[PDB]
């Protein structure tokens, strides 16, 4: 699924991400921006032989289990391909742990490279939350 904008809005507040750890939903929305372009099918394989998946592009060295990334620790105990789904639960529940990890969202590369220190707010603007 391409979601909206202000679609994807409304769904990260519902399950829960505004001011998750202190990180307002513009920040989330700017994230699933240039990480996924709002494409919750978007998939990148990295470097080290891993992939990203989802809207959030979580990584299958750590958090979710794709079946071929060697040392691979599943985190979130779940399929990487459940964060493809409509249905963003997986990957808003697997977001919560990352975040929580220590290093906030610059755990996101592109949340760092991209979102921080931006005007964020910019991304639910004119949204109806």
């Amino acid at each position: 699924k391409v979601f909206g904008r202000c679609e994807l809005a409304a769904a990260m507040k519902r399950h829960g991400l505004d001011n998750y750890r202190g990180y307002s939903l513009g920040n989330w929305v700017c994230a699933a921006k240039f990480e996924s372009n709002f494409n919750t099918q978007a998939t990148n394989r990295n470097t080290d032989g891993s992939t990203d998946y989802g809207i959030l592009q979580i990584n299958s060295r750590w958090w979710c289990n794709d079946g071929r990334t060697p040392g691979s620790r599943n985190l979130c105990n779940i399929p990487c391909s459940a964060l493809l789904s409509s249905d963003i639960t997986a990957s808003v529940n697997c977001a919560k742990k990352i975040v929580s990890d220590g290093n906030g969202m610059n755990a996101w590369v592109a949340w760092r490279n991209r979102c921080k220190g931006t005007d964020v707010q910019a991304w639910i603007r004119g949204c109806r939350l």
